[PDB]
């Protein structure tokens, strides 16, 4: 019955440093929507934990000879017993990790500068000027580098050519739409968030996929299916639906 | 440690009644690729089983209430305790049930007679003359109900209005594309397998997409890591690839 351990990283609205005019330790560094989750699964479940941010800030993808790095590498190497984070759960990390049912819905989609009125991706796969791409190392990167379809595989080979066009994270990403003729691939609920902030900024064209954020064990892990079990509750008395407003809740435009 | 229920259904080369001149009973009915893909599991796990076909025939697919036929119904309702059969792992089905690691990896494609020279799914979704299809309440089917593609949207609302074009069976589809004028919408691993069988039938286009095939359980099996961690041990002995040939091993064309 010891603390497990939770890896994570620094993400709008999911996990943030909480603000404080002390200096903050341990777990109290933290809040956001991933945090109050957590913190849920943990009442609900009767465990505690210790969070701790991946070194080296990724998600997490393979390299070129299959090797994995971000929380997923943190997975695999039993560093963590939880990763708790906005965690995409592709089929291509299944074969590393495992994931909990998903706690979000979520696509891909475009976060771009208003003005050009782009409305489709198919608008920027047949230009070079806008110059687009992805965070480095992501899910929203690696669907790209796997995908089939024409316009993606198009897109795919530009981002592939261009040294700046797969940025390091998220905030890197955001800051190159508002100081460049730049347009993000980036996750849906992550770009309802930002355009509420950034009114300059929109979101391009619908959904591209769909998919959804989970909690990322080892494989085999005996808490995969006890909180599997719990954010099933949690969803259907919708109270998830409720945690996402109020970190959501923001001023408008 | 009792025998576990497996639900499964017919289809070649995966499950099959095994040919005898006395009449068969028991799990000795049986033989195919997952019969043999089973009997290694059984082996190395060590348990038994009692193998049974699903009364309504199908594999499963949520209804317009969100209710669930085929064996993914059995499993949910726990009639069975493992689903053995080309088993499509489909994040819309894993809210329902579980997956295993995948055993196989497949795309969908098309099943055509040999003749028109279409060379995509494109060239079906532009036109009424070859009609096209899937078989009713499968992952293919799903696939396009799902799909926010515009050229499967289109498919997918051609499908959706023929009463004729969605088939009970694999069975029944590749008789149709023998008989009429139409495509049939299947899986990478079978079209490989009928194409061998079937000179006058050949595969359209490439991938549509990639998948897996695993074993499914209820949510929050005991064996769904076992399982998961056998299959891949028989994976990277290629033992899998060698059991697929054994199937497969046709006279050509
Ligand atoms: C919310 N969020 O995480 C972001 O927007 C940052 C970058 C995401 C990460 C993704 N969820 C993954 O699991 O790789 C992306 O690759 O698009
Ligand atoms: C091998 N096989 O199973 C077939 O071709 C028959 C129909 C498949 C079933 C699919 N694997 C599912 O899980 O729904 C399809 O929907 O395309
Ligand atoms: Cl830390
Ligand atoms: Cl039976
Ligand atoms: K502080
Ligand atoms: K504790
Ligand atoms: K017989
Ligand atoms: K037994």
């Amino acid at each position: 019955n010891r603390s497990l351990i939770v890896t994570t990283l620094l993400e709008e609205p999911f996990v943030m440093f909480r603000k404080s005019d002390r200096t903050l330790y341990g777990n109290d560094r933290f809040e956001g929507y991933c945090i109050d989750l957590l913190k849920e699964l943990a009442h609900i479940l009767g465990f505690s934990y210790e969070i701790r941010l991946v070194e080296d800030g990724k998600y997490g993808a393979q390299d070129d000879k299959g090797q994995w790095n971000g929380m997923v590498k943190e997975l695999i190497d039993h560093k963590a017993d939880l990763a708790v984070a906005p965690l995409t759960i592709t089929h291509v990390r299944e074969k590393a990790i495992d994931f909990s049912k998903p706690f979000m819905t979520l696509g891909v989609s475009i976060l771009y500068r208003k003005g050009t009125p782009i409305d489709s991706a198919d608008d920027l796969a047949k230009q070079t000027k806008i110059e687009y791409g992805a965070v480095k190392d992501g899910a929203t990167m690696t669907f790209f580098k796997k995908s089939k379809i024409s316009t993606f595989e198009k897109m795919w080979a530009f981002m592939s050519s261009k040294p700046s066009a797969l940025v390091k994270n998220n905030e890197e990403g955001i800051q190159r739409t508002l100081t460049a003729d730049y347009a993000l691939l980036m996750e849906s609920t992550t770009i309802e968030y930002i355009t509420q902030r950034n009114c300059n900024l929109t979101q391009i064209g619908g959904l591209i996929d769909s998919k959804g954020y989970g909690i990322g064990t080892p494989m085999g892990s005996p808490y995969r299916d006890k909180i599997t079990i719990a954010i099933l509750q949690l969803q259907e008395e919708d109270k998830l639906h409720i945690m996402k407003e109020k970190w959501w809740r923001g001023s408008g435009c």
